């Protein structure tokens, strides 16, 4: 049994009073952190505020980390600084950062190396576009993307994979649980081949497409879906029910 | 115009190093009504640094998003910065132009967003070594400044920074570029506006060279990097006192 993993990616949202209440509207929900991981990823300038308000059962992290260490990189947050602040998790390679800020697989690899080097846990995202899927390149692109960083994973509890089906985000199309499952299986096989069977069976793989209260239960019951990276729906108080689906 | 001395800590610091350095700084007496002093820590250090620093010190962040709130994982909107009462933002720093491909279009959009949310902007620009070697210094800087200068409303609330990426720079060279920068503001904005606007030197500034830079007619302060990590930074503040 892999520990399930449910993550709130607030993205660029929130406003002091908004957090505060939502963090309290969580919080009341009882769960055991020894059996289920729950991580909240607020905006960097909300981290301290959100960490204080959330109870120890909730893990926290930030939505990006630098590929450079400390030094002359205006605007960046190093893994070193994140370590010092006891920031536990980092998100790496999110589709939005690949798209809008030109993050490559080389960046993902380097960000992951830096994060592990400073005892950080990494939520690493990847996935294929619609036209890559239309040409039966799903397995090809995902293999390339995963192989870009997968040889760096030391402890397989501390690195968590996220499949974001870019092909069914802002495109019209929509992924069924069976399709997600089939890709998740393939992702696990890639980890099996490159790292070993035990490591592949240990590693959490989350679904990072559109997750809400309506579809969450039918996704988590899939064999190789171990949780979610939730966006839009993690801004709502009902997110607590998405946590209950993995409970 | 008020002189303006800014600490750009870049990607440096620890909770402890900031407790002491911020205490060092607090001891130095100065009047915020006569001299602006801004500290730009890394985003995850902002709250920590704001609490420790006394009200006389202004604070800000080292970058801001060009998008508003929404699906932009990793970004900090001017909206969010407003809500947190963050006063200043740095825009268009050389390191972000270089490593993260920030353009003049980005600078312009980040500035618009910042003003739109009542934020003060420290806007950087400057020419590379090869641009300087081909006598394009004035050309590049004119292009870079003109990219955003038509957006400035209150000329106390937007502060220019000339960073000689090409380096280092002597005070005469800096002064000559600063003069040209002011002229661009003068004849593409107005007289009271160019004489109002602060223009900082953003190259390597330390205790040795700070005094000879600030005495130049058109140098109104600094954006200090490396040297702003030290307790001696307080002496760089004294040079503009």
């Amino acid at each position: 049994a892999r520990k399930y993993f449910v993550a709130a990616n607030w993205k660029c949202n929130g406003t002091l009073e908004s957090i505060k209440s939502l963090t309290n509207s969580f919080n009341n929900l009882d769960f055991d952190p020894s059996k289920l991981d729950v991580v909240v990823f607020p905006v960097s300038v909300h981290y301290d505020h959100t960490r204080k308000l959330l109870q120890s059962k909730f893990s926290t992290g930030i939505q990006n980390v630098s590929k450079f260490g400390n030094g002359s990189y205006t605007g960046e947050v190093s893994a070193e600084i994140a370590k010092d602040l006891n920031i536990e998790y980092v998100i790496i390679g999110h589709a939005e950062r690949r798209k809008y800020f030109h993050e490559t697989d080389e960046d993902v690899r380097e960000k992951l190396q830096a994060s592990l080097k400073n005892n950080l846990k990494a939520v690493v995202c990847f996935g294929e576009s619609l036209e890559q899927r239309e040409q039966n390149k799903t397995i090809e692109v995902i293999t390339k993307q995963v192989k870009a960083f997968v040889d760096l994973i030391d402890n397989f509890d501390n690195v968590i994979l996220v499949y974001e089906p870019l092909w069914a985000i802002g495109t019209g199309k929509t992924a069924t649980p069976e399709q997600a499952q089939l890709v998740h299986k393939e992702i696990r096989k890639i980890v099996k081949d490159t790292c070993g069977e035990k490591q592949a069976n240990q590693i959490r793989i989350l679904y990072g497409g559109s997750v809400n209260t309506e579809n969450c239960s039918s996704l988590i019951q899939q064999e190789d879906i171990d949780g979610f990276l939730v966006g839009n729906a993690s801004l709502k108080e009902s997110f607590v029910d998405i946590i209950k689906s993995a409970m």
